């Protein structure tokens, strides 16, 4: 009985999502914080637990959590980049 919404929602910090990207419904915040990082091969370091709270009604939050957040959602990195997907182990 969780019905009752306005769209989709950021299975990252919860905002609307605008529509599925990457495979996950994630909204225009996150979706580009995630290229950003993705297609840049980034790594942050969470300087806490990796227990920070990735909501959406909280200023900049996490970085590595909320990175991370996106390939544990679902979130693929694959599609970051178009075309061809190699991989290196
Ligand atoms: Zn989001
Ligand atoms: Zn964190």
């Amino acid at each position: 009985g969780s019905s009752g919404s306005s769209g989709i929602e950021c299975v990252v910090c919860g905002d609307k999502s605008s529509g599925k990207h990457y495979g996950q419904f994630t909204c225009e915040g996150c979706k580009s914080f995630f290229k950003r990082s993705v297609r840049r091969n980034l790594t942050y370091t969470c300087r806490a637990n990796r227990n920070c709270p990735i909501d959406q009604h909280h200023r900049n939050q996490c970085q590595y959590c909320r990175l991370k957040k996106c390939l544990k959602v679902g979130m693929r990195r694959e599609a970051v980049q178009r075309g061809s997907g190699p991989s290196s182990g």
